[PDB]
């Protein structure tokens, strides 16, 4: 699982879980896959060594990534864009994996996976697995100091006795996620409790309809909408504006939360500022 690495001594010789790569020290040409873990390279003061990002899925917060060239996108990667650049290293996350053999073979490719189940031990891992190449450890572990320090300000504002369901909305249907699943760190780092502690974790989740929703009554619905991601037209607001969903806690009290799927839905919890634009966003949410 984790990343681990050896000095030997103008590379590294790096093992993650999908395979080995010697990774020259200070990459000066490097394709980012992954949204959080170019963020990360943004608080490092690492733009200048990145020359291609997903440009198809490039959220508001990541703009100042605008004009470098574009690798396609998440899940439509541009193979003879990535080839073209003569990159030096590549890195990509789970979306990506399935491309691994294919994207090895231009460069060496490394993995920054977030484990749903440990999900502060893997940020903390890939984070400073990326600051050892540059020599940057220091301000690595001050940056990841600040987020436990968030983290700690949220956890703070919990009300112990409240309940929380995660949604994900796609086209008319909903699907539920919880503790150890892509939306876990709400229950697993932020300890907000789960009103259904049981759901199979999977990727776009256990399906379910409002029925479900008031049977559970949480006090709080967080909401990631797909829909903005793919560009449909319905919205969960609408798909939530019922009479079932309309009785419960959550909806009498106005805490039903729709999320920004660029952060949470694209994923950047590999980044050392939008995890803690992320970790504000909830608190904000129940405080
Ligand atoms: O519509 C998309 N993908 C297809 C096909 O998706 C896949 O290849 C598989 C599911 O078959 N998805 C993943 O492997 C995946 C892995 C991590 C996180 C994800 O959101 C994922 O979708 C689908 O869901 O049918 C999509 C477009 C942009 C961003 C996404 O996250 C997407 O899932
Ligand atoms: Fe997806």
């Amino acid at each position: 699982l984790p990343i681990s690495m050896s000095d030997e001594g103008d590379s590294f010789l790096v093992k993650d879980s999908l395979g080995e790569n010697k990774i020259p020290k200070n990459p000066s040409k490097v394709v980012i896959l992954d949204l959080g873990i170019l963020d990360t390279f943004d608080a490092l003061k690492l733009n200048d060594k990145v020359v291609g990002v997903p440009a198809k899925n490039l959220p508001k917060y990541l703009q100042q990534f605008k004009n470098k060239p574009s690798v396609g996108g998440v899940q439509q990667v541009d193979f003879e864009a990535i080839n073209a650049l003569k990159p030096d290293l590549i890195i990509i996350s789970g979306r990506q994996s399935k491309f691994y053999d294919k994207l090895k073979e231009i460069a060496p490719t490394l993995f920054v996976g977030l484990d749903n189940a440990n999900f502060l031990s893997s940020f903390e891992n890939n984070v400073l697995s990326v600051a050892k190449l540059y020599g940057l450890e220091k301000e690595a572990l001050e940056k990841i100091s600040d987020i436990k320090n968030e983290i700690e300000k949220a956890k703070s504002i919990v009300d112990e006795d409240k309940k929380a369901l995660i949604i994900l909305t796609n086209s008319n249907k909903i699907s539920a996620f919880g503790p150890q699943s892509r939306f876990g760190i709400i229950h697993d780092v932020l300890g907000i409790n789960a009103v259904d502690e049981n759901i199979k974790v999977g990727t776009h989740g256990k399906s379910i309809n409002s029925e479900f929703i008031l049977e559970k009554n949480p006090d709080y619905i967080f909401v990631v909408d797909r829909n903005v991601i793919l560009g449909n037209k319905e919205r969960a607001q609408g798909i939530l504006d019922n009479a079932l969903v309309a009785k419960t806690k959550a909806a009498q009290n106005k805490k039903i939360i729709y999320l920004d799927p660029e952060y949470w839905y694209l994923a950047s919890g590999n980044g050392l500022e939008s995890l803690k634009t992320m970790i504000l966003e909830i608190k904000n949410a129940v405080k």
